[PDB]
């Protein structure tokens, strides 16, 4: 799944 707003950092390609 994508990384939600309360989750996304540079690490996470998808990034909500």
């Amino acid at each position: 799944v994508c990384c939600p707003f309360g989750g996304c950092h540079e690490l996470c390609y998808c990034c909500d």
